[PDB]
């Protein structure tokens, strides 16, 4: 379950639909990701690519990715927390992962938030 946990790397969805189901399910955890989200516009695309890459890859390829290459990365080093959504909270992530495959693929609104 570190760094990656173990839903994330098996889990079918895509990212907006793993974000979606995170808004429904734990709202507070969403709305904060949001916040710094749009507190880091110059990394928003980037953001999105890395989001998009890792959720195309395999369970093998991510347990890879996250016990030999995740940590030291550029988006980390400009951005710490840039996939905390996705990899920091167990509970946040056991919800979303739930129900994440009902949620519509690719709806780019999950990335779009304001107050």
């Amino acid at each position: 379950d570190f760094p990656i946990p173990r839903r994330m790397i098996a889990t079918t969805c895509d990212a907006e639909q793993y974000l979606a189901a995170v808004r429904d399910t734990s709202p507070v955890y969403y709305q904060r990701y949001m916040i710094d989200f749009n507190n880091h516009a110059n990394l928003q695309q980037a953001t999105i690519n890395k989001a998009h890459w890792f959720f195309s890859l395999s369970p093998a390829e991510r347990r890879d990715y996250s016990e030999h290459f995740y940590n030291g990365d550029p988006l980390t080093f400009a951005w710490v927390n840039h996939m905390k959504i996705f990899f920091n909270n167990k509970g946040v992530v056991a919800k979303g992962t739930e129900v994440c495959n009902g949620y519509p693929a690719g709806d780019m609104s999950v990335w779009n938030w304001a107050h």
